[PDB]
């Protein structure tokens, strides 16, 4: 057994994607490596028709062993863009797309790598994703990765990490991309903020000072702050007898301190 | 068993609402946030009477986990708060609540979950809170919080920490929303001080002299500071035999220094 | 069993107690929150003669846990202030008090709580101290501070720490009031200075100059660094021959690094 | 047992050490001191004909212990050098080489220390390095060194590490050379750049921008940050239905943080 | 048993003490502290002849429990100071003293100062000094100092520590001195230098040249800087075929770098 | 047993010696100490010829225990000065000089201990050495040092540590010297460059820049980073196939960044 296990497209998989603000270029690269890894002629083709005289403009990409890592700060729904990001993959490939989630270790790795090659086996038509939440087990782990990469199955391993120093060297090393998630920068900053507050009637001018009054002026808010801390406390300020206030968005956008690193 | 369970409304927990200073954006928000939680068709129903048109403002906050994680200083009121502030949603929502207050640990986890799911599905004529004061045992609070999710059973989680940095990640990631008890700003300040001062003649501007004496001038107190040391320090300062003197007030609050970060 | 109770009033307390110079703030605080968790009344009738229509200026005071938590630096005398404070006490109020100084902890906290409960039960005519120089066990503590605080009985704690972080949070949240020992102001350096010197024919103006040597100049002279090294080595440079000599005092005291913190 | 163990030359070696863009100098640096260290007597001969008056100047190099030390980022190549730098010794020296990776850690070093003893005693017609990726058996492993050293054997012992400071200091002070991979300075940046986005119609201005924006402009990129996160970023975002917009790929380094040391 | 113990006065003690140069303040301080805490009537006959009216003068003094604390940079000759100050205490008071120098901790503690007390009775004719170079078992040390207070038997405590920090704060409260060793002054750091270099023709402006290349001009050198490093260094320097050089003195001071804390 | 046990004078220790460069101190300092431990007449001869009216100048320097501490940098030639100076020692002084290297550990040291009195008992015609490479234990090496000290038997300890603040304090108050290794001055880059470069043709103007170079500029390199790095650095730059070229060597130096403390 794994845990529960989410074949892809999904409904409810793409609705939470969509549900992902501010994650837009971290979708993409998350989406469109995966669909290398799987897939790795559509890249050798894209190369040929756009840039045919390129040597090593994706040798070093193809070969690499794959392994995908997200990490950064806790809260900026890594897990959730893991979870639901096989529903991108599925469309962009046409694929149908098994994820299995791995929830003595030793044994639960090797494990969870024998079931994942003998589907990867059986199915490019369709692919299986492998998905680690954490963190000997790394031995396991280090010839699990090797494994996939040796072979021309269609199956890669995401695995999330609040520190990327956390992982072991040689887990580390592996990672065909490592994609980070620290503090929004303005851009992603104003997505989250102007995304939710579509149709309150928040002007851009309003929109940019809670950008600004979310950013360093000297670190800024993370991902977790706009979405578990702002967010909440600009709508319940408002629900449930009033429209929501800019004015009120904003003072609660500055008294707020952000979470410190 | 659990500890001591309370039922709300309560004069009781009213009261020590009251007494509670300087906490009104915090118990408006904690307040709030759970009514969503245990209802969350008077959110749908505020967005479409204020803002039909708008499509993600509320489909973020509704979907979340029901869980509410209170981080911050150490004797800020965050138990107090958590302990008491159902009276608060009763009156909001007009509907009784029973809290249940969490005292081999994942067994207790487990077991506090399944009762607390029981109980959700007699009462939404009524709700159930359960408070955890702290801090295998991740992981049966994790499959509790997302089992209260799944269904549509009137049921919340409160979790109170010091640092939200302690908590682990598949915890904070899930909370709904993260209220936070830092030092009181300015008006926060104001409020212990003008509502404790009341009736003693002290003058605004001598208000806004301890004010000034208790902010950062680089840290200024905190919550704790202010409650549990000067508070004190200024009524037995007159105690017995004398009345409350301003500039006596205000050398205290120089005098002292704030709790170090 | 306990260790050494000791009854109030006492000559050697009361000598002890005015043997500490330059604490007579924390004495005052002290000894009147003392008296205010044990005659609580006393503090309701000071509020209704001087400040009749103040609402919330003692209400938070008076509902208080019965615990007093003395912080700061190891030296300071906090512990010899709580071992004599209740003379002072008995003072006060004109009541008799009995000390418990508290030397399978939580066998031990459980059983001096219970003690002092029955104590006070027999005992306003009469109080008790429960003394702490330290530092399961947590919760026992917890559980006799609130059973002490729940009823009406004539009896608080006094806990000695170092460093207020040391302290489980849910036994500092539960304070009525914490009193800090750190390191001592203008006045208080010239306080033991004066006290001490009185007598030897030192000046004011010389005096000074060992308040200036003394401070911070950035940090200035602990308690300690003031009664167990500056002061001994003033009068045993003197000593036996010679009368003491300010310009070799205060040598001696700018030749003197303060403890760092 | 050891691992899977490799001779060289090898094809697959080339192919991967020739992927390996901005180790230019960390390659010939391993490459020759291992060369040296089986055959000594070509660095005597070159000495001789170059600088024959020269006494103490390879007097310190020939008589080192038979170990190079690689330390440095995660995820510079530093394990793929080791792993594939074999097979440019061979080219170097025009002799055969097989590599023992070392994968009761007494027992094991000790048998791998034995084993190369004995395999280098049959064989300069050729050569034998241990590789050792790692980290009473630092004794062991010392003990194996320097004998290796005492012996005119051709064996050489390549390890890697992360940070120098990890290794023992007896195992230190032995290198006969440590070769350091940090954060790459503006050449480095501009291999792998160049080599990289070649046959892409990337002007050499546009290089030298993304040069500068993964310099300290104040620490600046890792090898890592160029080849598992800005290569990947830069190549994903024009697969695969568009060409490589240097626009864009500036954006991307500017936007992304280096990893924090 | 104990170690070795030593009677006073003694020839090699007083040849050691006279050896031990910069320590002219710790040396009286220490001696005269002893000679307080075994014969107090001293000081108080000291404090009527000169200051008849000082009331607080010698009050604190006299009743400290009878430890000393020798605290700081190791190396300064604290150890050193501590065995041989007896023969000092001898001369000052005129009388004979023992020294039971302290080598399952907390009974050889209490064996200690129980063997403390009988001597101490046996013996004001006499004197008995313990010494402890470290560092339940504090529980034990604290009754046996708690004991040697109550008496009037003619017996103190040395006891040694590289950081006070280090004590136990029930100890370290118990001091009745705390004697610091840190890093020596200008005028230490001469009497350091001229003392050794007496005799070779030394000037003084040499000397402060010396003294101000081994001060902070931001940390200078410590005790074990000058007597274990530098002084050597200059002797070694001429020895066997030279006199000592001033300029090469120098020269060695300043290349130098003192013990970092 | 022991290790490997060596008499001196050696060719192969010579030679070893005088591979060491830049220590020329450490070396004359290492051997004098060692001299003056074994043979103390010489030391008060040589005082006795140049500075008869010299009262304390010497009489530190007899007294000390027989142990000398080399302290610092890893990699810095430390132990094979230590393995090797027994030959200079032996030439100084003209004896024969046994080196005892030390390789449950306390009844190693005890051991160790008693074979050296035992040693140097039956030798001032020779002189007994005994190496310590590290670090109850610490007591039998304390007890061990003193019993030679109270001797006046030929034997003297050597011992090596990486950071002094490493030993344990009664150690380090035992040294009769501490030898420090640090980042070399610009005097010893100098002789480390100019000794190896000697021959090649490399001008002063030439070597006063690799000085520059790896010097602080804010620290330099140390010991290890000029012998283990740079120096291969430059020679293997021109092995084989040309000679050594000054520009490239200095463009080495400036690229190299020093080990951080």
């Amino acid at each position: 057994l794994f845990e529960g296990a989410s074949t892809y497209p999904d409904v409810d998989a793409r609705e939470r994607l969509n549900n992902l603000v501010g994650l837009d270029t971290h979708k993409s690269r998350l989406s469109k490596m995966l669909a290398v890894l799987v897939n790795p002629d559509g890249l050798s083709a894209w190369a040929k028709k756009h840039h045919p005289a390129a040597e090593a403009l994706v040798k070093n990409v193809i070969r690499r062993p794959p392994l995908i890592v997200l990490a950064g700060d806790v809260g900026s729904g890594k897990t959730e863009l893991a979870e639901t990001i096989g529903d991108d993959v599925a469309r962009r490939e046409s694929i149908r797309i098994t994820l299995l989630p791995l929830s003595e270790m030793t044994q639960l790795i090797s494990a969870a790598f024998e079931h994942t090659v003998s589907e990867a086996r059986k199915l490019a038509r369709g692919a299986v994703i492998l998905l680690v939440d954490e963190a000997a087990g790394v031995n396991a782990f280090i010839r699990g990765i090797d494994r996939l990469g040796n072979g021309a199955l269609p199956a890669a391993v995401i695995m999330c990490t609040n520190r990327v120093d956390s992982l072991d060297p040689a887990v580390r090393r592996r990672a065909a991309e490592i994609i980070t998630f620290d503090r929004p920068n303005d851009a992603q900053r104003r997505a989250v903020i102007t995304t939710t507050l579509q149709g309150t009637g928040v002007t851009g001018s309003q929109i940019e000072g809670l950008v600004a009054a979310t950013g360093p002026a000297d670190y800024g808010f993370t991902f977790s702050d706009l979405t578990q801390r702002l967010i909440p406390s600009i709508v319940l300020d408002a629900y449930p007898d009033t429209s929501i206030n800019p004015a009120r968005a904003l003072a609660i956008a500055q008294a707020m301190a952000p979470t410190a690193p």
